[PDB]
């Protein structure tokens, strides 16, 4: 499978899983803010905003599901069940006809916010910041890999 | 096209371009190590390694073109001609039959190395680190977006 092959490629291990779970504790209180920044970016962008046409209640419901998505991202586990669920999430966006390039822009918003949260928490312990930064890069690149698999 | 719509989405500006140029000077002496790490990952991966059966000269030539790719990544400019060349690079990999998910694994190797060099150079100035780290995330995400466009 794509996730198994890529876990091997990127050197995914228990270290990455521990480091993400450490990040989860630091980041979870800020999930509402990360979701807010994510939708602010979609709604502020002329092309992306046209994908959201259910109004104020729609963004409210999407924030709830994105808080859950972030919780799973950093909490795991990152097993076949997890990745199977991520394929289904990719397919959702294929089916609504969302142009695939928006997935990269959107993931970059989370990448930027999560990287900042990692730095804020871990900068005083550089080797742990390195481990958390590295794990975060891997999980987000694997998420993209799996969600762009659904577009083919 | 995808670079222009996406550059607005991620907030690509002259600040990102200055940050990347500033990293270029610090990172460039380490490009050969980054390239070593990149090819060692391919050669150590059961699926990906089969793409490199052209011998020591193929790997040697690829290292040269990767050092150049990296120099362009951080030095720029990031103009129409740059992105047109990135499109052609993407198509090379489509033409040779490389599975698209390997592009994510391979980009992660560079992401991890480049993020480490950014920290090494800029950790004494946390606001500049933030700018450099943000710009690095954006350019790599844009690179993946363009590469994956060629696979469509
Ligand atoms: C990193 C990028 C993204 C992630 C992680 C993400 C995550 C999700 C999740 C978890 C769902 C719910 C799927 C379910 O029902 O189980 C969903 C649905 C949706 N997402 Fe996203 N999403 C992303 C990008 C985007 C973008 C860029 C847009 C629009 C600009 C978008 C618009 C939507 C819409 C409209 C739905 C609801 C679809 C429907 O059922 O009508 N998403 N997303
Ligand atoms: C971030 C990911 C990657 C980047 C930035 C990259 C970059 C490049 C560049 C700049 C070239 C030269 C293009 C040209 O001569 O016109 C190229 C060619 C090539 N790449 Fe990659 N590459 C990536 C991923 C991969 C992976 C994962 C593999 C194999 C596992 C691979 C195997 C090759 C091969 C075999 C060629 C030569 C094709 C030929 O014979 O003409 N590349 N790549
Ligand atoms: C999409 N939330
Ligand atoms: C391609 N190295
Ligand atoms: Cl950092």
């Amino acid at each position: 499978t794509v996730f198994e092959e890529l876990k091997r490629y990127v050197g995914w291990g228990d270290g990455d899983e521990r480091a993400l779970r450490s990040l989860h504790g630091a980041a979870a209180p800020h999930f509402p803010r990360l979701a807010e920044e994510f939708y602010d970016r979609i709604l502020g962008h002329e092309g992306a905003r046209t994908a959201l046409v259910g109004g104020e209640s729609q963004v409210g419901h999407l924030k709830v599901t994105m808080i859950a998505w972030l919780d799973e991202l950093l909490g795991g586990p990152w097993d076949e069940a997890y990745w199977d669920r991520r394929y289904r999430i990719g397919r959702v966006h294929v089916r609504i006809g969302l142009p695939q390039h928006y997935m990269f822009g959107a993931m970059n918003v989370h990448r930027t916010g999560l990287a900042r949260l990692a730095y804020e928490r871990f900068h005083g312990d550089p080797p742990e910041l390195e481990r958390v930064r590295n794990a975060l890069g891997k999980v987000l690149d694997l998420e993209l890999a799996v969600m762009l698999h659904t577009y083919r």
